[PDB]
C-alpha cells in the first residue's frame, strides 16, 4: 500500500492511509510515513501533522526492518512522538494492533463513535510490537491494558474515551476537522502536549504494579499452560515499568523477535489462514457463481437438533417456520426457541423482535414461499425420505433441499424425488447456535450453486463452514471415531481412565474421552459410533462398556466403575496399563491422524487446512498446535507410520496404518500435501 499527504492552508499535514482492505501497516505504508514525517519536520510551512485512513478506516493492523525495533523505536518513538510539531490520529472504523499502536504514538486521539481499539496479536500467537505494551498501560492503566492484551478484546470508542484511550469523539463527518483543529490548540498551547510514553500518571505504585503482573503471570499458567508469547508479552509490560519505557521498548523488540520461531504461534498462525481458506473449494467456488439471496427458511424438527437451527437462523434476520407432527410438538419446539433467547437475555426489544420472525405451522401450504428446507427429524430413513417427497411437491422449483442428518446417506433421502441436485446436507453441531462448525455435505449431484448458496448462508450466520463429501460420518464424527474406541480398548487392557482423560485434557483438549463421553450422553455416544461399527467394522471396535452401564442406568471418580470394564472383559490384559501420558495421547490421537488421512485422501475434504479447522472448531482440538493434520506433519510421517504399525502388528488391524499414510510415511513426505 502507499500513504498520501496533503498541507492544508492552516499548515497542518494530513496523512491518509491508504492500503485495502483496512489499511493494515505494511512496511511499505510504513517507510512511506517516514518520508512523510522527514518532509513535513523540514516544511516551514508545516506546522502540524494529522494521521487518517482511507475508507472511513484508521488501520486494522499488520499487513498479511533492520534492527529488532527499528520501526517501534526509530521510527514511532523518536521520529513521530519526538518530534518538535505535534501529530494528532484522527480514527474511524477500526485502529488494531499496529493500528492502535500507530494512534497511541500520536499526542492526542480523535475517534469516530463505534470505532474499535485494541491489541489482538496474543490470538495469533504474537505480541504486539510497535510500543503497545508501553503505551497501553500508560493510556488506560495496567488492569485494563492487561485484561485487553491478555483477552485480545478490541474496546469502542466510546468506553475508549472514558478509558483515556480516545481524547474526543465526533461524528465521521467532522473526523479530520476536530484534528486538526486539534493539533494547532497543541501548537498553540490551548491544549496539553502529551506523551503517551513517558506517562506515568496511570501507573500503580512500583510495589503494586509487581502485584498486578505477578498475579496476571500466574493466572495466565493456569488457563493456558500450554503457550507461552502471554507470558512474553507481561515480561515486556514489567520491564518498560521498572526499568523505564526505552528499556521496556527494546525488550518488546526482542520479545517479538522471537516469539515469531515459537512452534505454537505457527500453529496459531496456520489456523488464522486455515480458517479463511474453508470457503475455497475447487470447481465449486471458482465458476463464477454467486451466492442467492435467502429470504425464508423452512424448519422441519422442532425437537432438540431444529430449534437449535432456528435460533441461529432468526439470530440472524432469516424469517423462520417450524413445521411438526402434533400441536404439543409444535408449541415444544417454539418453546425451546424462546428459552434459547431468553437465556443470553440474563437487549429486551431485541429478543422480542427476533421472535416474530419466527412463525410456526403444522402444515406445508406454508411452504409455497420458502427459499430453502432444513429437515430435524430422528434418524429414520423411512420417514426423512417421505419429508423429502412432501419437500418437492410443496416447495418451490429453486428451494434448497438441505438436512441435518448425521447417521444416513443424503442420496437415499431424496430416493423418491428428482431432485438430487438441490438436496445437500446442512450439518450442525448442538447446541445449533453455539458450535461455530458447520458441515455442507456436498453429494455427487449436489449443484454447485447450492453448495455457494449455503456456503454463504453459514457466513451470515456466523458459523464456519467446511465443504465434505457424502460418506460414514463425513468429516468431523468420522474424523474422530477411533478417538474413543482407542481410549476405551486401552482400558479393557487396563489402563486406567482417569489417566487418560487427565493425559488429554492437558494435551490440549477440553475434556477427556471418557469425561467428553459422558457429556455427549451414553444414549448419543453409543448411536452416532453404530454407524461406523457397521461400515468400517475391521477398523472399529464395540466396547461393552457403555452398554452394560446402560442397563444398570461437580464430577468425581467412581469406585463401581472398576467393576463395570471388568464385566466387558473379552480383550487381556497387557501393559497397556502404566502408559506414559506420551504414549496414552500418541495412541489416542494417532488412529485420527490415520482416519484423517483415509478422509483427505479419498477426497472427502478438499484440502488438509479444512480438516484441521474440523477437529480444531468440532472438537476442540488444540489450536496452536494447528490442527490434527498440521500436528501430524509437526511429529513426521514416517514417526506416526513407524509408531502405528508397530501397534498394528501386536493389537490388530484396528492400528493398520491406511495406503495414503504408509505409502508417505515411508518416503518420509508430507501428509498434508496436496493429493496427487
Amino acid at each position: 500500500g502507499k500513504t498520501v499527504m496533503e498541507v492544508g492552508g492552516d499548515g497542518v499535514a494530513v496523512i491518509t492511509l491508504i492500503n485495502p482492505p483496512v489499511n493494515s501497516l505494511s512496511f511499505d505504508v510504513l517507510y512511506n510515513l517516514k518520508s512523510n514525517y522527514e518532509e513535513a519536520l523540514s516544511r516551514n510551512d508545516v506546522k502540524a501533522i494529522v494521521i487518517t485512513g482511507a475508507k472511513g478506516r484508521f488501520s486494522g493492523g499488520f499487513d498479511i526492518e533492520p534492527k529488532a525495533g527499528y520501526i517501534s523505536i526509530d521510527i514511532i518513538t523518536d521520529l513521530l512522538e519526538a518530534a518538535r510539531k505535534p501529530s494528532v490520529a484522527a480514527i474511524d472504523g477500526l485502529a488494531l494492533g499496529g493500528g492502535l499502536e500507530l494512534a497511541m504514538a500520536c499526542h492526542a486521539r480523535i475517534s469516530a463513535p463505534a470505532a474499535q481499539l485494541g491489541l489482538p496479536e496474543l490470538q495469533l500467537g504474537v505480541i504486539p510490537g510497535f510500543g503497545g505494551t508501553q503505551r497501553l498501560p500508560r493510556l488506560v492503566g495496567l488492569t485494563k491494558a492487561l485484561e485487553m492484551i491478555l483477552t485480545s478484546k478490541p474496546v469502542k470508542a466510546e468506553e475508549g474515551h472514558s478509558l483515556g484511550l480516545i481524547d474526543a469523539v465526533v461524528p465521521p463527518a467532522e473526523l479530520v476537522t476536530t484534528a486538526r483543529r486539534w493539533a494547532l490548540d497543541i501548537v498553540g498551547r490551548r491544549k496539553p502536549w502529551v506523551s503517551s510514553v513517558s506517562k506515568t500518571d496511570k501507573l500503580p505504585p512500583l510495589g503494586e504494579a509487581r502485584e498486578i503482573l505477578t498475579f496476571a503471570k500466574a493466572q495466565t499458567l493456569k488457563r493456558a499452560p500450554n503457550m507461552k508469547h502471554p507470558l512474553m508479552c507481561l515480561d515486556a509490560i514489567e520491564v518498560g515499568i521498572v526499568s523505564g519505557p526505552r528499556a521496556g521498548l527494546e525488550k518488546e523488540a526482542e520479545v517479538a523477535s522471537q516469539v515469531v520461531k515459537l512452534d505454537t504461534t505457527k500453529g496459531l498462525i496456520h489456523v488464522f489462514f486455515s480458517q479463511r481458506g474453508t470457503a475455497k473449494v475447487p470447481g465449486v467456488t471458482d465458476r463464477g457463481l454467486v451466492p442467492r439471496k435467502i429470504k425464508k427458511v423452512a424448519i422441519i424438527g422442532g425437537g432438540l437438533m431444529g430449534s437449535g437451527i432456528a435460533t441461529a437462523l432468526i439470530l440472524s434476520n432469516y424469517p423462520v417456520i417450524l413445521k411438526e407432527v402434533n400441536e404439543k410438538f409444535l408449541e415444544a419446539g417454539i418453546g425451546r426457541v424462546k428459552a434459547n433467547l431468553q437465556s443470553r437475555v440474563r437487549s429486551q426489544e431485541k429478543f422480542e423482535k427476533t421472535m416474530s420472525l419466527l412463525k410456526g405451522s403444522l402444515d406445508y401450504e406454508s411452504f409455497r414461499d420458502v427459499d430453502m428446507v432444513i429437515e430435524a427429524v430422528i434418524e429414520n430413513i423411512s420417514l426423512k425420505q417421505q419429508i423429502f417427497a412432501d419437500l418437492e411437491k410443496y416447495c418451490p422449483q429453486h428451494c434448497i433441499l438441505a438436512s441435518n442428518t448425521s447417521t444416513i446417506d443424503l442420496n437415499k433421502i431424496g430416493e423418491r424425488t428428482k431432485s438430487q441436485d438441490r438436496i445437500v446436507g446442512a450439518h450442525f453441531f448442538s447446541p445449533a447456535h453455539i458450535m461455530p462448525l458447520l458441515e455442507i455435505v456436498r453429494t455427487n449431484h449436489t449443484s454447485a450453486q447450492v453448495i455457494v448458496d449455503l456456503l454463504d448462508v453459514g457466513k451470515k450466520i456466523k458459523k464456519t463452514p467446511v465443504v465434505v463429501g457424502n460418506c460414514t460420518g463425513f468429516a468431523v464424527n468420522r474424523m474422530f471415531f477411533p478417538y474413543t474406541q482407542a481410549a476405551m480398548f486401552l482400558v479393557e487392557c487396563g489402563a486406567d481412565p482417569y489417566l487418560i482423560d487427565r493425559a488429554i485434557s492437558k494435551f490440549g483438549m477440553p475434556m477427556g474421552p471418557f469425561r467428553l463421553c459422558d457429556l455427549v450422553g451414553f444414549g448419543v455416544a453409543i448411536a452416532t459410533a453404530t454407524q461406523f461399527i457397521e461400515n468400517f467394522s475391521e477398523r472399529t471396535y464395540k466396547s461393552m462398556i457403555i452398554p452394560l452401564m446402560q442397563e444398570d442406568k461437580d464430577p468425581e471418580l467412581k469406585k463401581y466403575i472398576e467393576k463395570a470394564r471388568s464385566i466387558s472383559g473379552v480383550k487381556l490384559d497387557p501393559k497397556l496399563a502404566n502408559l506414559s501420558e506420551k504414549d496414552i495421547i500418541e495412541m489416542t490421537f494417532f488412529p485420527v491422524v490415520n482416519e484423517a488421512c483415509r478422509v483427505f485422501a479419498e477426497g472427502i475434504a478438499v484440502k488438509a487446512a479444512d480438516l484441521d479447522i474440523a477437529g480444531i472448531m468440532g472438537m476442540g482440538f488444540p489450536p496452536y498446535r494447528g490442527g490434527i493434520m498440521f500436528w501430524a506433519d509437526s511429529i513426521g510421517s514416517k514417526y506416526i507410520y513407524s509408531r502405528l504399525d508397530e501397534w498394528s502388528k501386536a493389537y490388530g488391524e484396528f492400528f493398520k496404518p491406511c495406503a495414503f499414510l504408509a505409502e508417505r510415511g515411508s518416503k518420509g513426505v508430507l501428509l498434508s500435501a496436496p493429493v496427487k
